[PDB]
Parts: structure tokens; sequence; C-alpha cells
DNA sequence: CCGCAGATTTTTGCGAAATCTTTGCAGCCAGAATATAATGTGTGCATGACGGCGAATACCC
């Protein structure tokens, strides 16, 4: 905070004290909207076909 | 004071090996890959000169 600080160690504190911790649930939520991102993403690869030929080229 | 012997000088020759690059090897080493239970906390704070001094907010008149 503003207390005539100079020790990154305490605002770093600070910083990680806005963000309240999670729960087991909490945790699968988040990487469910991941996966739903990551999702997306290969949907949009998908629909790009010379990133297809590329990956067939490999395989 | 001159020509040959001892000493010194001239010339041709072979073995040896080391070095530079390439190839095979082993110790060193780097990243890539796998899914054990653990989130608001630690932490060092070590501490008894002395004089000068401006800068930075406070507070009476």
């Amino acid at each position: 905070e503003i207390g005539r600080t100079t020790d990154p160690v305490r605002m770093y504190m600070r910083e990680m004290g806005t963000v309240e911790l999670l729960t087991r649930e909490g945790e699968i939520d988040i990487a469910k909207r991941i996966e739903d991102g990551i999702n997306q993403v290969q949907c949009s690869v998908a629909e790009y076909p010379e990133a297809i030929t590329y990956l067939l080229e490999q395989y």
C-alpha cells in the first residue's frame, strides 16, 4: 500500500491479496472455460485448410 | 714462405614424427515429457554515538 514503502515484497503481497482463493470446483470451472476457449481455437484452425495440410504432411 | 694435415667448411640423403582434418567413442549436457498430497502467507526486522542539515508536512496566532 501507500505507506512510504520501498520493498517489492510488500506490494507483491498487496497484489496477491486482491485475488480471492479458489475452491476445488472453482479450478474445474476455470479449466472448463479454458477448454471451451481451446475448443474454439481448434475449430478456428479446423476451418483453416493450410494448417491441416501441414499437419497431414507431418503425419 | 707454401703445401699438406688438422680443422673447418660444402653438399647430397634417408629416417622420424608431428600436425591438421576426418571418423568413431564416451562423458557432459540440454530440453522435452509426466500428472503423488500440499494456495491470506512468512519474516530477515539484531535495536547504546555525535554534530549538521535541508526536505517534508503540522500547527498555533
